């Protein structure tokens, strides 16, 4: 049933998954020297391209391909519209590897036809806690601990084939070539998410959305006036009132993050992310890159009291194209990013996120049920969205975990 995924070092079924007991590689160990030097053979109308992410024109070409051809909802009403500043940020973290960004262009006119991006990530991905307990009961603790050290692997994102080229087996070709370039750098595992079911996820979670400007959301048909609001004489006035927020953060001590906060934010974040089975390890340079505010892209606030940072939150912006509408071009969405709470309940920290996002003119706040995102769904009036986000590894055997054991945000 899967002519491509069946030939790959991934678990092939849930049954196979269900009997994985320790973290570790799927495949034959191999070396750099075994991997072909030359790009995979490709059709003569196409050519491989490595974009230069320091070139505005290169960023622009990837921007247009995604604007027109990246992920839509199931009803083809909204399509993500990552900005060029956002792509620069997401594709170029500290020590990114230019060769990991793989594109296919049409020779004759250099039109971008397909893209896939790999970036480095330092990931904890050793045997999960629940399996380590089982291991102890079996007498098997050393085997369970073998791959505990964080690993420098590849995070794959932004896979996109132009609509005119769909269903011609281009996506496997891109994935093979990314894999080759990554292996040529002595990296053998990757982590990726998708909103579709593939062989075979190690975790799955729901999406959640929090209305910030319900009037606009109803106008563009992101949201309905739900059926129980009909019994009311005036449905929408009641909807704004339900979703209203304070004008200003309720935590005094709340202020935008600045560069001098990098060490403290690193510490509180890493201490928190430790509680999860799969989770990134960030250097100070990586905290600076992913969390310092950047206009239009990422927004980060710390709670500082008595000169020390005790809590923080971050969210990032992605507008979506509204594919049908008359009145509105764009849905301005805020996505919960990393955070850490040590002084106040997480719900009270995130409420200030919703307040800031609303003040700065976002329409909806969005998140997946990773991290401790559940602990605040009901008080903060999030509702579940459609479908599920699935988390995957390439060349890594891994026991199924709850999404509440996952701490990697994928942009
Ligand atoms: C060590 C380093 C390893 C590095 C690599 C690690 C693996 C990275 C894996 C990539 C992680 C990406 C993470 C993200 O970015 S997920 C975001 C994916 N992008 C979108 O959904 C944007 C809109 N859609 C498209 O652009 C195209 O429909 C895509 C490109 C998705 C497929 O193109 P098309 O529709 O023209 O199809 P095809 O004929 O060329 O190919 C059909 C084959 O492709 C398999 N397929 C379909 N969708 C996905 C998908 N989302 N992940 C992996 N495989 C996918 C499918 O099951 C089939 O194989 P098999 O079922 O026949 O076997
Ligand atoms: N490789 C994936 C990256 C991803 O997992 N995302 C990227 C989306 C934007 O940052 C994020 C997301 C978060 C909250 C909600 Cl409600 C929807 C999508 C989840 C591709 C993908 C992109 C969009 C969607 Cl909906 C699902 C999957
Ligand atoms: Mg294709």
């Amino acid at each position: 049933a899967h002519a491509f995924w069946s030939t790959q070092p991934v678990p092939q079924t849930e049954d196979e998954t269900e009997k994985i007991v320790f973290a570790g590689p799927m495949d034959e160990p191999k070396t750099v020297a075994d991997i072909p030097e030359e790009p995979y053979p490709i059709a003569s109308t196409f050519e491989w391209w490595t974009p230069n992410m320091e070139a505005a024109d290169d960023i622009h070409a990837i921007y247009e391909l995604l604007r027109d051809n990246y992920v839509e909802d199931d009803d083809s009403m909204f399509r993500f519209n990552y900005s060029e500043e956002f792509l620069q940020w997401a594709l170029c973290p500290p020590n990114y590897i230019p060769d990991w960004h793989v594109a296919v262009r049409r020779k004759a006119d250099k039109k971008l036809l397909a893209f896939i991006a790999g970036v480095p990530v330092t990931l904890r991905m050793g045997t999960p806690k629940y399996m380590k307990v089982k291991a102890q009961e079996k007498g098997e603790g050393e085997e369970a601990a073998k791959y505990d050290e964080p690993r420098h692997i590849c995070e794959i994102n932004f896979l996109c084939v132009h609509k005119q080229l769909r269903e011609k087996r281009l996506a496997p070709i891109l994935i093979k070539e990314a894999t080759r370039r990554v292996n040529r750098t002595n990296v053998w595992q990757a982590v990726y998410t998708a909103g579709v079911l593939l062989p075979t996820p190690y975790a799955s979670g729901q999406y959640f959305h929090r209305s910030l400007n319900p009037e606009k959301l109803v106008e563009i048909r992101f949201s309905g006036i739900p059926a129980q609001y009909q019994k009311f004489q005036n449905p929408m006035a009641m909807l704004k009132r339900n979703y209203q927020l304070p004008s200003a953060p309720k935590n005094s001590g709340l202020r935008e993050m600045k560069p001098s906060d990098v060490p403290q934010v690193r510490r509180i974040l890493m201490n928190y992310l430790d509680s999860f089975d799969v989770g990134p390890v960030f250097s100070d340079a990586e905290i600076s890159h992913y969390l310092l505010p950047r206009d239009g892209v990422v927004f980060t606030y710390v709670v500082e009291n008595d000169k020390k940072v005790t809590d923080f939150f971050s969210f990032y912006r992605i507008p979506s194209t509204v594919i049908g509408n008359s009145n509105y071009n764009l849905l301005n969405a805020a996505y919960v990013h990393y955070y850490a709470a040590t002084s106040i309940p997480l719900h009270q920290l995130i409420l200030d996120l919703l307040i800031v996002a609303h003040s700065r003119g976002f329409d909806v706040c969005n998140m997946v049920e990773i991290l401790d995102n559940r602990s605040f769904v009901e008080q903060l009036k999030f509702g579940a969205g459609d479908g599920h986000l699935r988390y995957y590894f390439y060349n890594w055997a891994y026991p199924k975990i709850k999404p509440s054991q996952v701490a990697l945000v994928m942009l």
